[PDB]
Protein backbone atom coordinates (compact mmCIF):
# COMPACT_ATOMS: atom_id res chain seq x y z
CA UNK A 1 0.00 0.00 0.00
CA UNK A 2 3.01 2.25 0.52
CA UNK A 3 4.81 3.87 -2.41
CA UNK A 4 8.09 2.00 -1.80
CA UNK A 5 9.50 -1.49 -2.30
CA UNK A 6 12.80 -3.27 -1.66
CA UNK A 7 15.28 -5.03 -3.97
CA UNK A 8 18.80 -6.43 -3.61
CA UNK A 9 21.43 -4.97 -5.95
CA UNK A 10 24.73 -6.53 -5.07
CA UNK A 11 24.83 -6.95 -1.31
CA UNK A 12 23.08 -3.56 -0.99
CA UNK A 13 19.35 -3.07 -0.39
CA UNK A 14 17.51 -0.47 -2.49
CA UNK A 15 14.21 0.75 -1.04
CA UNK A 16 12.88 2.93 -3.86
CA UNK A 17 9.57 4.34 -5.04
CA UNK A 18 7.32 2.06 -7.08
CA UNK A 19 7.86 4.24 -10.18
CA UNK A 20 11.41 2.90 -10.68
CA UNK A 21 11.57 -0.61 -12.15
CA UNK A 22 14.19 -3.14 -13.27
CA UNK A 23 17.10 -2.09 -11.07
CA UNK A 24 20.58 -3.21 -12.20
CA UNK A 25 24.07 -2.15 -11.12
CA UNK A 26 26.22 0.03 -13.36
CA UNK A 27 29.37 1.68 -12.01
CA UNK A 28 31.00 3.20 -8.92
CA UNK A 29 30.16 6.89 -9.20
CA UNK A 30 31.44 7.98 -5.76
CA UNK A 31 29.95 8.02 -2.24
CA UNK A 32 28.03 4.75 -2.49
CA UNK A 33 26.24 2.38 -4.84
CA UNK A 34 24.41 3.39 -8.02
CA UNK A 35 21.67 1.70 -10.04
CA UNK A 36 20.09 1.94 -13.46
CA UNK A 37 16.30 1.79 -13.58
CA UNK A 38 13.25 2.53 -15.69
CA UNK A 39 10.99 5.38 -14.52
CA UNK A 40 7.38 4.51 -15.36
CA UNK A 41 6.11 8.04 -14.65
CA UNK A 42 8.57 9.84 -16.94
CA UNK A 43 8.89 6.94 -19.43
CA UNK A 44 12.69 7.11 -19.45
CA UNK A 45 15.74 5.48 -17.88
CA UNK A 46 17.39 6.92 -14.78
CA UNK A 47 20.32 6.45 -12.41
CA UNK A 48 19.67 6.09 -8.68
CA UNK A 49 22.37 6.55 -6.04
CA UNK A 50 21.90 5.48 -2.42
CA UNK A 51 23.42 7.52 0.41
CA UNK A 52 23.56 5.15 3.39
CA UNK A 53 23.42 7.14 6.66
CA UNK A 54 25.18 10.21 5.20
CA UNK A 55 25.11 11.84 8.65
CA UNK A 56 27.26 9.06 10.16
CA UNK A 57 30.33 11.34 10.33
CA UNK A 58 31.42 14.87 9.48
CA UNK A 59 33.16 13.98 6.21
CA UNK A 60 30.13 12.09 4.89
CA UNK A 61 27.67 14.67 6.23
CA UNK A 62 29.40 17.91 5.22
CA UNK A 63 29.73 16.61 1.66
CA UNK A 64 26.21 15.17 1.46
CA UNK A 65 24.56 18.37 2.70
CA UNK A 66 26.82 20.36 0.38
CA UNK A 67 25.81 18.23 -2.62
CA UNK A 68 22.09 18.23 -1.84
CA UNK A 69 22.08 22.01 -1.40
CA UNK A 70 24.24 22.85 -4.42
CA UNK A 71 22.23 20.79 -6.92
CA UNK A 72 19.16 23.01 -6.71
CA UNK A 73 21.74 25.78 -7.03
CA UNK A 74 23.14 25.12 -10.54
CA UNK A 75 21.33 24.86 -13.87
CA UNK A 76 23.52 23.88 -16.83
CA UNK A 77 23.38 20.98 -19.26
CA UNK A 78 26.93 19.86 -18.38
CA UNK A 79 26.35 19.81 -14.61
CA UNK A 80 24.32 17.14 -12.80
CA UNK A 81 20.60 17.85 -12.45
CA UNK A 82 18.49 15.77 -10.07
CA UNK A 83 15.21 14.40 -11.35
CA UNK A 84 14.18 13.37 -7.83
CA UNK A 85 15.34 13.13 -4.21
CA UNK A 86 13.61 10.87 -1.71
CA UNK A 87 13.92 8.86 1.47
CA UNK A 88 11.69 5.84 2.19
CA UNK A 89 11.69 6.61 5.91
CA UNK A 90 8.74 8.55 7.29
CA UNK A 91 10.17 10.66 10.14
CA UNK A 92 13.38 12.30 11.28
CA UNK A 93 13.64 9.67 14.02
CA UNK A 94 13.70 6.69 11.65
CA UNK A 95 15.60 8.61 8.94
CA UNK A 96 18.38 6.50 7.43
CA UNK A 97 18.97 6.76 3.68
CA UNK A 98 18.79 9.34 0.89
CA UNK A 99 18.25 8.41 -2.76
CA UNK A 100 19.33 10.63 -5.66
CA UNK A 101 17.80 10.11 -9.11
CA UNK A 102 19.32 11.45 -12.33
CA UNK A 103 19.28 10.83 -16.09
CA UNK A 104 20.93 7.55 -17.08
CA UNK A 105 24.14 8.10 -19.03
CA UNK A 106 26.26 5.42 -20.71
CA UNK A 107 29.83 5.47 -19.38
CA UNK A 108 32.50 6.97 -17.16
CA UNK A 109 35.13 9.27 -18.57
CA UNK A 110 37.62 6.59 -17.44
CA UNK A 111 36.21 4.21 -20.05
CA UNK A 112 36.29 6.91 -22.74
CA UNK A 113 39.94 7.58 -21.86
CA UNK A 114 40.82 3.97 -22.69
CA UNK A 115 39.35 4.51 -26.17
CA UNK A 116 41.17 5.97 -29.16
CA UNK A 117 39.28 9.18 -29.94
CA UNK A 118 39.17 11.55 -32.89
CA UNK A 119 39.93 15.25 -32.56
CA UNK A 120 36.29 16.21 -33.14
CA UNK A 121 34.96 14.23 -30.20
CA UNK A 122 38.03 14.90 -28.05
CA UNK A 123 37.67 18.68 -28.27
CA UNK A 124 33.89 18.52 -27.83
CA UNK A 125 34.29 16.70 -24.51
CA UNK A 126 36.85 19.27 -23.34
CA UNK A 127 34.55 22.03 -24.57
CA UNK A 128 31.68 20.66 -22.48
CA UNK A 129 34.03 20.25 -19.52
CA UNK A 130 35.14 23.88 -19.75
CA UNK A 131 31.54 25.11 -20.02
CA UNK A 132 30.47 23.19 -16.92
CA UNK A 133 33.48 24.47 -14.99
CA UNK A 134 32.83 28.03 -16.18
CA UNK A 135 29.23 27.71 -14.96
CA UNK A 136 30.41 26.49 -11.54
CA UNK A 137 32.95 29.32 -11.27
CA UNK A 138 30.31 31.87 -12.26
CA UNK A 139 28.20 30.39 -9.44
CA UNK A 140 31.14 30.90 -7.08
CA UNK A 141 32.01 27.18 -6.97
CA UNK A 142 35.66 26.23 -7.51
CA UNK A 143 35.79 22.44 -7.80
CA UNK A 144 39.46 21.53 -7.02
CA UNK A 145 38.92 17.76 -7.49
CA UNK A 146 37.81 16.97 -11.03
CA UNK A 147 38.55 13.38 -12.03
CA UNK A 148 37.37 11.15 -14.91
CA UNK A 149 35.45 8.83 -12.58
CA UNK A 150 33.09 11.69 -11.64
CA UNK A 151 32.28 12.72 -15.23
CA UNK A 152 29.69 10.71 -17.16
CA UNK A 153 29.24 10.53 -20.93
CA UNK A 154 26.46 9.59 -23.34
CA UNK A 155 26.90 7.82 -26.67
CA UNK A 156 26.17 11.06 -28.57
CA UNK A 157 29.15 12.83 -26.80
CA UNK A 158 27.07 14.64 -24.18
CA UNK A 159 28.97 15.07 -20.92
CA UNK A 160 28.02 15.99 -17.36
CA UNK A 161 29.94 16.61 -14.14
CA UNK A 162 28.67 14.91 -10.99
CA UNK A 163 30.15 16.11 -7.71
CA UNK A 164 30.93 19.87 -7.19
CA UNK A 165 34.28 19.02 -5.59
CA UNK A 166 36.05 19.80 -2.33
CA UNK A 167 35.00 22.07 0.52
CA UNK A 168 39.15 14.76 7.33
CA UNK A 169 39.48 11.04 8.13
CA UNK A 170 37.72 8.03 6.60
CA UNK A 171 37.07 4.62 8.10
CA UNK A 172 36.50 2.39 5.06
CA UNK A 173 38.86 0.60 2.64
CA UNK A 174 37.89 3.14 -0.04
CA UNK A 175 40.77 5.37 -1.15
CA UNK A 176 40.56 8.82 -2.75
CA UNK A 177 42.15 9.51 -6.13
CA UNK A 178 44.55 12.46 -6.15
CA UNK A 179 46.37 12.33 -9.51
CA UNK A 180 44.33 15.17 -11.06
CA UNK A 181 44.79 17.78 -8.31
CA UNK A 182 46.69 20.97 -9.01
CA UNK A 183 50.04 21.94 -7.44
CA UNK A 184 48.11 24.47 -5.34
CA UNK A 185 46.21 21.56 -3.79
CA UNK A 186 49.28 19.35 -3.40
CA UNK A 187 51.23 22.15 -1.71
CA UNK A 188 48.47 23.97 0.23
CA UNK A 189 48.94 27.27 -1.57
CA UNK A 190 45.66 29.10 -1.89
CA UNK A 191 44.06 28.91 -5.31
CA UNK A 192 41.84 30.62 -7.86
CA UNK A 193 39.53 29.58 -10.69
CA UNK A 194 42.20 28.10 -12.95
CA UNK A 195 42.98 25.44 -10.32
CA UNK A 196 40.46 23.32 -12.25
CA UNK A 197 42.32 23.92 -15.53
CA UNK A 198 45.16 21.73 -14.25
CA UNK A 199 42.70 18.87 -13.79
CA UNK A 200 41.37 19.30 -17.34
CA UNK A 201 44.94 19.18 -18.64
CA UNK A 202 45.57 15.98 -16.69
CA UNK A 203 42.45 14.44 -18.22
CA UNK A 204 43.21 15.64 -21.75
CA UNK A 205 46.78 14.36 -21.47
CA UNK A 206 45.56 10.97 -20.27
CA UNK A 207 43.19 10.82 -23.25
CA UNK A 208 46.25 11.30 -25.48
CA UNK A 209 48.66 9.07 -23.56
CA UNK A 210 46.34 6.41 -22.04
CA UNK A 211 48.36 6.65 -18.83
CA UNK A 212 47.94 8.68 -15.66
CA UNK A 213 50.25 11.66 -16.11
CA UNK A 214 51.19 12.06 -12.42
CA UNK A 215 50.68 8.79 -10.51
CA UNK A 216 52.00 8.06 -7.05
CA UNK A 217 51.28 6.46 -3.68
CA UNK A 218 50.91 9.97 -2.20
CA UNK A 219 51.86 13.61 -2.77
CA UNK A 220 55.57 12.77 -2.40
CA UNK A 221 55.65 10.52 -5.46
CA UNK A 222 53.03 12.59 -7.29
CA UNK A 223 55.14 15.73 -6.93
CA UNK A 224 58.21 13.93 -8.28
CA UNK A 225 56.34 12.99 -11.47
CA UNK A 226 55.22 16.60 -11.95
CA UNK A 227 58.74 18.02 -11.73
CA UNK A 228 60.25 15.05 -13.59
CA UNK A 229 58.19 15.86 -16.70
CA UNK A 230 57.47 19.59 -16.36
CA UNK A 231 60.65 20.67 -14.56
CA UNK A 232 61.27 22.63 -11.40
CA UNK A 233 59.11 25.79 -11.41
CA UNK A 234 60.63 29.25 -11.64
CA UNK A 235 61.90 31.07 -8.51
CA UNK A 236 58.82 33.31 -8.78
CA UNK A 237 56.43 30.39 -8.26
CA UNK A 238 58.20 29.08 -5.19
CA UNK A 239 58.41 32.54 -3.61
CA UNK A 240 54.62 32.16 -3.17
CA UNK A 241 55.04 29.00 -1.04
CA UNK A 242 54.77 28.68 2.72
CA UNK A 243 58.21 28.37 4.40
CA UNK A 244 57.92 24.66 5.27
CA UNK A 245 56.67 23.45 1.88
CA UNK A 246 59.19 25.93 0.45
CA UNK A 247 62.11 24.06 2.02
CA UNK A 248 60.89 20.65 0.85
CA UNK A 249 60.39 21.86 -2.73
CA UNK A 250 63.55 23.98 -2.98
CA UNK A 251 65.58 20.96 -1.81
CA UNK A 252 64.00 18.53 -4.27
CA UNK A 253 66.44 17.46 -7.03
CA UNK A 254 66.36 20.01 -9.83
CA UNK A 255 64.85 18.78 -13.10
CA UNK A 256 65.25 20.42 -16.49
CA UNK A 257 61.80 19.36 -17.68
CA UNK A 258 60.95 17.86 -21.05
CA UNK A 259 59.25 19.85 -23.78
CA UNK A 260 55.71 19.05 -24.90
CA UNK A 261 56.69 17.59 -28.30
CA UNK A 262 58.62 14.92 -26.37
CA UNK A 263 55.99 14.61 -23.63
CA UNK A 264 53.29 13.92 -26.26
CA UNK A 265 54.97 12.85 -29.51
CA UNK A 266 53.08 13.02 -32.80
CA UNK A 267 52.81 9.22 -32.60
CA UNK A 268 50.03 9.62 -30.03
CA UNK A 269 47.88 11.81 -32.30
CA UNK A 270 46.24 11.07 -35.65
CA UNK A 271 48.23 12.94 -38.28
CA UNK A 272 47.80 11.15 -41.61
CA UNK A 273 45.88 14.09 -43.12
CA UNK A 274 46.46 17.83 -43.15
CA UNK A 275 43.46 18.55 -40.91
CA UNK A 276 44.75 16.10 -38.30
CA UNK A 277 48.27 17.50 -38.61
CA UNK A 278 47.03 20.98 -37.66
CA UNK A 279 44.70 19.77 -34.90
CA UNK A 280 47.58 17.80 -33.35
CA UNK A 281 49.73 20.91 -32.94
CA UNK A 282 46.69 22.79 -31.61
CA UNK A 283 45.95 19.99 -29.13
CA UNK A 284 49.58 19.95 -27.98
CA UNK A 285 49.60 23.75 -27.74
CA UNK A 286 46.62 23.85 -25.37
CA UNK A 287 48.11 21.05 -23.26
CA UNK A 288 51.24 23.18 -22.80
CA UNK A 289 49.12 26.10 -21.55
CA UNK A 290 47.12 23.93 -19.12
CA UNK A 291 49.86 21.71 -17.65
CA UNK A 292 51.68 24.67 -16.10
CA UNK A 293 52.87 24.38 -12.50
CA UNK A 294 52.70 28.10 -11.71
CA UNK A 295 49.01 29.14 -11.62
CA UNK A 296 50.07 32.67 -12.59
CA UNK A 297 51.42 31.29 -15.90
CA UNK A 298 48.47 28.90 -16.35
CA UNK A 299 45.80 29.58 -18.96
CA UNK A 300 42.36 30.56 -17.67
CA UNK A 301 39.00 28.93 -18.40
CA UNK A 302 37.85 31.81 -20.63
CA UNK A 303 41.13 31.87 -22.57
CA UNK A 304 41.04 28.10 -23.07
CA UNK A 305 37.44 28.38 -24.26
CA UNK A 306 38.78 30.74 -26.96
CA UNK A 307 41.57 28.34 -28.01
CA UNK A 308 41.52 27.22 -31.68
CA UNK A 309 41.34 23.56 -30.62
CA UNK A 310 38.28 24.37 -28.47
CA UNK A 311 36.38 27.36 -29.89
CA UNK A 312 35.06 25.43 -32.92
CA UNK A 313 32.05 24.51 -30.74
CA UNK A 314 31.19 28.00 -29.46
CA UNK A 315 27.53 29.01 -29.84
CA UNK A 316 25.70 32.19 -28.70
CA UNK A 317 23.57 30.63 -25.94
CA UNK A 318 25.56 27.65 -24.66
CA UNK A 319 26.94 28.90 -21.34
CA UNK A 320 24.39 31.70 -20.90
CA UNK A 321 22.58 30.55 -17.76
CA UNK A 322 23.33 32.81 -14.77
CA UNK A 323 22.79 31.39 -11.27
CA UNK A 324 18.99 31.28 -10.72
CA UNK A 325 21.95 28.98 1.68
CA UNK A 326 25.63 28.74 2.60
CA UNK A 327 28.14 26.29 4.04
CA UNK A 328 28.13 25.63 7.78
CA UNK A 329 30.69 24.69 10.44
CA UNK A 330 31.00 21.98 13.10
CA UNK A 331 27.81 20.01 13.71
CA UNK A 332 27.11 16.77 15.53
CA UNK A 333 25.56 13.59 14.14
CA UNK A 334 22.14 14.60 15.50
CA UNK A 335 22.42 18.04 13.88
CA UNK A 336 23.64 16.78 10.50
CA UNK A 337 20.76 14.29 10.39
CA UNK A 338 18.20 17.06 10.91
CA UNK A 339 19.91 19.37 8.42
CA UNK A 340 20.06 16.67 5.74
CA UNK A 341 16.52 15.46 6.46
CA UNK A 342 15.13 18.98 6.03
CA UNK A 343 16.85 19.42 2.66
CA UNK A 344 15.40 16.09 1.51
CA UNK A 345 11.84 16.95 2.57
CA UNK A 346 12.03 20.70 1.82
C1 LIG B 1 26.70 12.14 -7.85
O1 LIG B 1 26.55 11.00 -8.66
C2 LIG B 1 25.22 10.54 -8.80
C3 LIG B 1 24.16 11.26 -8.24
C4 LIG B 1 22.85 10.79 -8.39
C5 LIG B 1 22.60 9.61 -9.09
C6 LIG B 1 23.67 8.90 -9.63
C7 LIG B 1 24.98 9.36 -9.50
N1 LIG B 1 26.12 8.63 -10.09
C8 LIG B 1 26.07 8.03 -11.44
C9 LIG B 1 25.36 8.60 -12.30
C10 LIG B 1 25.29 8.03 -13.63
C11 LIG B 1 24.56 8.51 -14.67
N2 LIG B 1 24.94 7.44 -15.78
N3 LIG B 1 25.87 6.59 -14.98
C12 LIG B 1 26.48 5.41 -15.63
C13 LIG B 1 25.64 4.46 -16.36
C14 LIG B 1 26.43 3.39 -16.94
C15 LIG B 1 25.88 2.22 -17.77
O2 LIG B 1 26.44 1.17 -17.81
N4 LIG B 1 24.64 2.43 -18.53
C16 LIG B 1 24.02 1.27 -19.42
C17 LIG B 1 24.21 1.58 -20.75
O3 LIG B 1 22.74 2.32 -20.64
C18 LIG B 1 22.64 1.32 -19.34
S1 LIG B 1 28.07 3.66 -16.56
C19 LIG B 1 27.82 5.05 -15.70
C20 LIG B 1 29.00 5.81 -15.06
C21 LIG B 1 25.99 6.94 -13.88
C22 LIG B 1 26.80 6.41 -12.72
C23 LIG B 1 26.75 7.06 -11.57
F1 LIG B 1 27.46 6.61 -10.50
Amino acid sequence: DNQFYSVEVGDSTFTVLKRYQNLKPIGSGAQGIVCAAYDAVLDRNVAIKKLSRPFQNQTHAKRAYRELVLMKCVNHKNIISLLNVFTPQKTLEEFQDVYLVMELMDANLCQVIQMELDHERMSYLLYQMLCGIKHLHSAGIIHRDLKPSNIVVKSDCTLKILDFGLASFMMTPYVVTRYYRAPEVILGMGYKENVDIWSVGCIMGEMVRHKILFPGRDYIDQWNKVIEQLGTPCPEFMKKLQPTVRNYVENRPKYAGLTFPKLFPDSLFPADSEHNKLKASQARDLLSKMLVIDPAKRISVDDALQHPYINVWYDPAEVEAPPPQLDEREHTIEEWKELIYKEVMN
